[PDB]
RNA sequence: UUGAUGUCACGGAACAGGAACUUGAACAACAUCGUUAC
């Protein structure tokens, strides 16, 4: 008696879907029940468990489907087929029931009675709607397998939506609600029953409302019927633990997240600037223990082939849920027609679209993706955009509050009949980043770790398109044809961060259609086919539509208008981004920002300028130059105010009215890199002998390096007259050349040369007009000096010259502050012009080798050579860097003032070497051994030294291996004295006996028993009978008159001294086996060492006899080949050499023998005398300057010893229960306590932060948490070359010929510091002197010697300038107060006879500039410029003016300083040059340094004789 | 896994704000080794 309806729906868009209720809560009175009463349910078997599966119920496809019809019969005047049908009724008179009503305002059609309950045949439409065991039942709908998931987050992902203002455009309340994807779950099924008396029409109308809906729960449908990474997360929080670098792990939380586009991106991580396979991230924790420590450039090549780290499917969630751990850590009628517009929209800048869904965070912006990472724009978005782009058609905001009767504005009649699809762009790369700081306005560096990123969509991503109005009005309306045309122009701003450029699609490509349903024709074609939704249905109505947009009738000029900007740069440029510079190949330490663009289906990179960075400059350049009642922009609130900057630029309670966008370079730029170095003040070299470098993109004055882009200012900002002026002032400045665009202005980059906009008429670019001043005065000239030197010939000097500063240092000044340009100083220019006066060095080390020679492979693998370099060029120009002339400047500035030490190594603790000869300080050393735990010493009483090496005894094999390594004590046979003899008293007072030694001889009886080849052996007792010894006396030429006949039992009076004689032997010796004790004691051997090894044949080695032998392998073989004092059998040596034609020689045949220890007497180790061990063996193997044998080396640095360990045998020095110094060996170096940071006065260390203050060279110079207010330029050459020596070929002026320099090895600060106690300070800041010395190394001569250079792997072959080359470069200034600028001009023009020094190989003759200040332009107000070149005599005697109130009549260190700046200035040849270490080394024979430590220097007068500056040292 | 005589949720832009900036001449001379003799 009934029959059944199997439908099934398919969705073409993400439904969504409400949330699980308690069933108590699902009344009338629950607000959330309601609002997603419309939704999708989720139905969870096992209540309190949230497990079960999505279904729709019917009530609602129910209500759907009545809609439908409604709708569908007022097409047909409410006919069927031949019958007519009822009005409807939709009245109850019980209202407490019904949760909802119906608030439509119904359609009608034939006003007649609704034919009430007391009938028994309805009109068909009262069957459908089922009037008075069910007539049409509509049956649930699910999923066909009927599945079980484990909760609502595992179909779907819940996210927020939004509801703006609009006035104030920022936003309100939301809302959040769920949303299934439709390509995973697109299909439901359900069941109709249908009676069987209903009717026989009704089941038409019924398929034919099914066939007419289309929407159910926010999608179109159509119905038809019939583990690695859990295992590196937290290893890579040991290695951090392994160390104290805590600061160092949010930045790798980014680095290897970016990892994430492809798996040979890590097999190209960056090495050190050397080389080597280490970093100072990639290689965290890592030391010479444990060979088999996985390091992190391993731990993630042993995840790249793991075969579940391989696609990158898996591999890019690999990076993305390794990096999210590191920072949790770090955080704690019937008229109406359908018209079809299709077509797509591409995006021309890069989107944003928000999607926060619960936590999400790790970077607290994310991108809106779908399930398998595509890109989509969503309905909602494009919905409540076009109700914004109609708001303005009109202008009339929407007033409609949630709740209630339907609004009817004229915009909420259009919002009621469009339609519009999703879009999945088919692209899926993964997303990139943005960081975005923000800036101090008081310090011009960034806030207080105010640092956050956010992630964005790249650009040329094609969507599609399509949107569909039915209504009464003959095809679109007038309001809806230039919307779209607003969005065919290019002006569709969709959705993100607007302000800063994002989203701007532009429609392309658009179509239309317009189908009639009032007729009976068309509409059955209409409901035949499911309209046209499908996707079969789709592709057939493309190739019906008529191409191009129709046009409007009323058009009402866009709200936005695009205006252009230009851009010429001079100098480099560069834009930081600190993450590309950890993943990168090269190494440099910070590179250049670059951005992707999605061609389509890849990604290809191009190099940009931020468009935040731009609109930062441009916004605190509009800060500053507004007054606002005193106070100025950079220091308010904007709170509840409407400022001038609150109102164009915005705050967070409304938008801007200004978007900025990407500018990009209009070329092909490719980045270069440019090294550096910071030179120490005190011994002048680079401190901590490590570089840096950047990659710039080479900009030039022949190659300007244009950029070109756009920005979008509001329709009614224009029109003002006030907010136009505000900002043509602000970029008037911008043209002017302050605000440098970009990174290290400091040394010349950005430096901006022009900027013109255009797309205004002139309403802007109205008061960006020049106007300069044209007061043409010359500049007073230099005056001229008064230190005057004595300087005679034949006496030779020195090159460095200290200069001992003051000791009151002033940092009592509030540093200024860059926010609005204070009144009493001065801001402008300065323009130089430097000019040579002695061949100049300025090396170009991008490569060496430069001067090669013909057809030679260019190397093998690693390997030394002759590094031969070239003069300093940017684009085929030869130019000089900012940075050589802002540390020239400096370092003569800060000696002028006398400020704070710049920079200076306060580490390295120095070691000076034991005093051979003094016998006082070499004896407090008291032989020992570390206790059986490091903790204590126990001293020994007194030692004897063992002979080894020698042709005498054995020792090396009849003792065992356990002993000569000191663990295993050994009896031995020492004699503290021997005995000597004598026979003859009265006949040798004359000869001898005249030396106080014959002071003790007693008596003696000559026995004699045994007559040897040259010996007389005696038996003689001493006292009386008791005490004898046997002995071997060596006769002499008068003896032999008592002597002259044995008779083998001879008896004579002799006589016997006791001797001093300290040595120790295994048994007992031959020679003498007279009274020796057997003591108990270890025994250490240091080796062979002592070696003096040279290349010259000294003395010894040509006292040999012939076919000198080879070096042996190993030791514990060496012997004595000949003597050094060969009348008596003296001091021994070792003498031999190897094939490489160097000779060695070697003393010390002997080892010492401890015993006699002493217990309960010992002495703790402190940790401060334990520091001093641990550096003293760094300095014994990393020595350049050792043998280069091994054999011959100590003990220490042969068996790379590095720590003191329990069992072994030292020097100690003790005093009170305290040992303060250990040594290996007898004579070896001593170490200081203090560093060397505590041998300068307490006001010279380098300036700290911010109470103590700021030195005055670091208030115009920067610092760290402080810009300079001094800017530098490139200098570039204007006349011809000049080269020095000429070059290979003619023809071609711009390349010059080689010269090869000498040695110039590193700096030794401890011939200034000689002593260690506490009266050797500090010296001043090594300034060289000027001289004539490169005409000698022109000719290829020594400075010293005369002798030529011979070219070795360790001196470089440069080429040169000449002198009179004339070079030009810019200072730019700011803030400066008046004296600041009078001391600045004092250090770059010195008098007349003065000289600065810059370059390379300076120590010789190379390098000597003087400058000139020509015209000085200041700047006064935004539009004239002053030329205020006739103030100079004021400016010089207002900066001396105060010199004299802080070192009042103390200046003697001025002319100190004014002394080594002096030139020779004619018919003058000083001749300076470095001493060689002997006299005997040298053709003209000037006493070395060996005899300079005698003498002149000795170690008293080195303090004094090399700060009085021109000593004449000869 | 609802209910019937009544659901504008295609009835609601996760929007608004923030300069990866500051500091640094690619420069450079005095030694290294341990004891030997009485």
């Amino acid at each position: 008696m009934t029959t059944t309806m199997k439908i099934s729906i398919e969705f073409l868009e993400p439904f969504r879907m409400t949330k699980w209720q308690e069933s108590t809560r699902r009344n009338k009175n629950n607000k959330e029940f309601v609002r997603g009463q419309a939704f999708a349910r989720w139905h969870r078997n096992k209540k309190d468990n949230t497990k079960g599966r999505p279904y729709i119920t019917g009530t609602l496809l129910r209500s759907a489907v009545i809609r439908s019809a409604e709708n569908l019969l007022t097409l047909s005047d409410g006919k069927i087929s031949e019958k007519t049908c009822c009005p409807g009724k939709f009245d109850t008179e019980d209202k407490d029931r019904l949760l909802q009503l119906r608030q439509r305002s119904t359609l009608r059609w034939t006003d007649k009675n609704p034919c009430p309950d007391n009938a028994e045949t309805y009109c068909p439409f009262c069957e459908l709607l089922g009037r008075s065991r069910f007539r049409i039942h509509f049956g649930n709908l699910s999923l066909p397998g009927k599945p079980d998931f484990d909760g609502p987050k595992a179909i779907g992902s819940q996210r927020v939506l939004n509801r703006v203002d609009f006035k104030s455009g920022k936003a309100h309340d939301f809302f959040k609600a769920y949303e299934v994807d439709h390509t995973r779950f697109p299909r439901f099924e359900g069941e109709i029953t249908i009676d069987n008396k209903v009717s026989a029409e009704a089941r038409k109308l019924l398929c034919d409302s099914l066939k007419f809906t289309d929407r159910l729960c926010g999608a179109l449908c159509v119905i038809r019927f019939d583990n690695l990474a859990e295992k590196t997360a937290e290893q890579i929080i040991s290695i951090l633990d392994d160390n104290k670098k805590t600061e160092y792990t949010r930045l790798l939380a980014d680095a290897i997240r970016s990892l994430r586009r492809s798996s040979k991106l890590v097999a190209g991580l960056p090495k050190d600037h050397d080389g080597k396979d280490d970093h100072y991230l990639w290689d965290i924790g890592k030391k010479k223990k444990d060979e088999n420590s996985v390091t992190i450039r391993q731990i993630l090549t042993t995840s790249a082939d793991t075969k579940e780290l391989k696609n990158a499917g898996k591999w890019r969630e690999f990076c993305e849920k390794l990096g999210e751990a590191l920072y949790l850590k770090s955080k704690d009628g019937s008229v109406l027609k359908e018209t079809v517009v299709c077509g797509e929209l591409v995006a021309k800048t890069p989107f944003f679209f928000g999607a926060i869904d619960e936590d999400a965070k790790q970077t607290d912006l994310q991108v809106l993706l779908t399930p398998d990472n595509k890109y989509r724009l969503p309905r909602s978005a494009v919905r409540g955009i076009l109700r914004r782009d109609l708001q303005t058609y009109f202008d009339s905001p929407c007033n409609a509050e949630l709740g209630g009767r339907p609004c009817m504005c004229k915009t909420c009649r259009i919002m009621r009949g469009i339609t519009v699809m999703d879009a999945r762009s088919e692209y899926n790369a993964p997303p990139e980043i943005r960081h975005r700081t923000r800036i101090n306005p008081f310090t011009g560096t960034v806030a207080e770790g105010a640092l956050f990123n956010m992630e964005v969509a790249p650009e040329g991503i094609v969507f599609p398109f399509q949107l569909r109005y039915r209504g009464s009005e003959d095809g679109l309306p007038d309001a809806l044809k230039t919307v779209l045309k607003w969005w065919a122009e290019g002006q569709a701003f969709m959705s993100g961060a607007a302000s800063t450029g994002k989203g701007r699609f532009r429609m392309e490509n658009a179509k239309y259609e317009t189908l009639d349903l009032s007729d009976e024709n068309q509409r059955n074609d209409y409901l035949k086919n499911w309209g046209w939704r499908d996707e079969k249905g789709l592709e057939e109505l493309k190739k019906r539509l008529n191409s191009g947009l129709p046009e409007p009738g009323n058009y009402r000029d866009p709200k936005w208008h695009e205006i252009n900007v230009s851009i010429e740069m001079a100098s480099p440029f560069i834009n930081g981004d600190p993450i590309r510079a950890a993943v990168d190949k090269r190494g440099t330490d910070v590179v250049t920002f670059v951005k992707y663009k999605a061609e389509g289906e890849e990604a290809k990179p191009v190099c940009a300028y931020k468009a935040e960075s731009f609109r930062g400059v441009i916004r605190s350049a509009v800060a500053r130059i507004h007054m606002e009642d005193g106070v100025p922009l950079t220091e308010l609130t904007h709170s509840d105010c409407e400022c001038l900057l609150c109102q164009i630029f915005g705050s967070e309670y409304e938008a801007g009215k200004i978007r900025f966008e990407d500018l990009v370079f209009e070329s092909d730029p490719e980045p270069v890199t440019f090294d550096h170095v910071a030179i120490d003040r005190f011994t002048g070299g680079a401190a901590d002998k490590k570089k840096f470098d950047d990659s710039p993109l080479p900009g030039s004055p022949a190659r300007p390096l244009m950029l070109k882009g756009s920005f979008w200012i509001r329709r009614d900002v224009l029109e003002d007259e006030e907010y136009c002026k505000a900002l043509g002032k602000a970029l008037a400045d911008v043209n002017n050349g302050l605000y440098p665009l970009g990174g290290k202005s400091a040394i010349g980059y950005g430096q901006v040369k022009s900027l013109g906009i255009k797309g205004d008429d002139k309403r802007i670019s109205r008061l960006m007009n020049p106007a300069f001043d044209e007061t043409d005065v010359a500049v007073p000239e230099k005056p001229k000096t008064d230190a005057e030197v004595r300087i005679e010939a034949e006496k030779v000097y020195y090159p460095h010259y200290f200069v001992e500063p003051h000791k009151k240092v002033e940092r009592e000044e509030k540093p200024c502050g860059h926010q609005k340009f204070h009144e009493g100083r001065l801001t402008g220019k300065i323009r130089c012009k430097l000019i040579t006066k002695t061949p100049l060095i300025v090396p170009d080390t991008s490569n060496d080798d430069f001067f090669r020679p013909a057809d030679k492979e260019a190397r093998k693998e690693k390997d030394e050579y002759h590094k031969s370099y070239a003069f300093f060029r940017l684009h085929k120009q030869i130019m000089i860097p900012g940075s050589e002339l802002r540390g020239m400047v400096s370092s003569v500035y800060e000696t002028v003032t006398n400020s704070c030490f710049r920079i200076f190594d306060e580490t390295k603790r120095l070691s000076w070497r034991m005093d051979a000869d003094h016998q006082n300080v070499l004896q407090d050393f008291l032989p020992g051994r570390v206790t059986a735990d490091g903790k204590h010493i126990q001293k020994f009483s007194e030692t004897a030294r063992v002979p080894f090496y020698d042709k005498t005894q054995k020792h090396f094999d009849i003792l065992d291996e356990q002993e000569i390594a000191g663990e295993k004590p050994v009896r031995m046979w020492v004699k503290r004295f021997i005995k000597r003899l004598s026979l003859v008293d009265p006949a040798k007072h004359p000869q001898k006996k005249q030396d106080n030694k014959w002071k003790r001889r007693k008596e003696g009886i000559a026995t004699f028993i045994e007559q040897k080849n040259g010996s007389y052996y005696f038996n003689v007792v001493t006292n009386n009978g008791c005490t004898s010894f046997h002995l071997w006396h060596k006769p002499d030429n008068f003896d032999q008159e008592k002597l002259e006949g044995i008779q083998n039992g001879e008896k004579l009076d002799c006589w016997v001294r006791d001797s001093r004689y300290q040595k120790a032997f295994q048994e007992i010796p031959e020679n003498d086996p007279d009274g020796w004790e057997c003591k108990e004691g270890y025994l250490h051997v240091v080796g062979p060492s002592k070696v003096e090894f040279s290349d010259k044949k000294g003395d010894v080695i040509n006292n040999f006899q012939g076919t000198l032998p080879s070096v042996p392998n190993d030791w514990k073989t060496i012997r004595t080949n000949d003597f050094k004092n060969r009348k008596r059998k003296n001091e021994p040596v070792f003498c031999c050499e190897d094939d490489k034609g160097n000779y060695y020689t070697m003393a010390k045949y002997c080892e010492t023998f401890f015993f006699d220890l002493k217990e309960n007497e010992e002495y703790e180790i402190p940790e401060k005398a334990r520091i001093k061990y641990k550096e003293l063996l760094r300095v014994y193997n990393n020595n350049p300057q050792a043998v280069p044998e091994s054999v011959f080396q100590s003990r220490v640095a042969r068996e790379n010893v590095e720590k003191l360990k329990s069992g072994d045998l030292v020097y100690f020095k003790h005093n009170e229960k305290y040992v303060e110094d250990i040594v290996p060996v007898r004579i070896s170096r001593t170490v200081d306590d203090r560093m060397i940071g505590k041998r300068m006065s307490a006001d010279l260390r380098p300036c700290h932060g911010d109470p103590k203050g700021l030195c005055p060279a670091c208030r115009l110079f920067g610092t760290g948490s402080y810009k300079g207010r001094v800017r530098f330029g490139f200098a570039s050459l204007e006349n011809d070359p000049e080269w020095l020596i000429p070059g290979k070929n003619p023809g071609d002026p711009f390349h010059g010929g080689p010269v090869m320099l000498s040695l110039l090895e590193r700096p030794r600060p401890t011939w200034s510091i000689p002593g260690s106690d506490n009266k050797f300070k500090v010296p001043g800041r090594k300034f060289y002197v000027h001289h004539h010395a490169w005409k000698t190394i022109k000719d290829g001569n020594h400075p010293t010697t005369g002798k030529a250079i011979e070219q070795s792997p360790n001196n470089r072959t440069v080429e040169a300038l000449a002198g009179g080359n004339s070079f030009s470069f810019e200072i730019a200034f700011e803030n400066l107060k008046e004296w600041e600028l009078g001391l600045l001009i004092h250090s770059l023009q010195l008098e007349k006879g003065l000289a600065h020094k810059l370059g390379m190989a300076k120590s010789m003759g190379f390098g000597s500039v003087e400058i000139d200040v020509e015209s000085v332009r200041l700047r006064k107000d935004w539009k004239q410029w002053r030329n205020g070149n006739s103030e100079i005599p004021n400016w010089l005697g207002k900066g001396f003016a105060k010199l004299k109130e802080w070192f009042r009549d103390e200046l003697d260190f001025i002319e100190n300083l004014k002394k080594l700046l002096w030139f020779p200035e004619g018919d003058q040849a000083p001749r300076v040059c470095y001493p060689m270490l002997r006299k005997k080394d040298d053709p003209n024979g000037n006493s070395g340094y060996e005899e300079l430590k005698d003498g002149e220097f000795k170690k008293e007068d080195r303090q004094k004789k090399l700060t009085t500056p021109w000593t004449p040292w000869a």
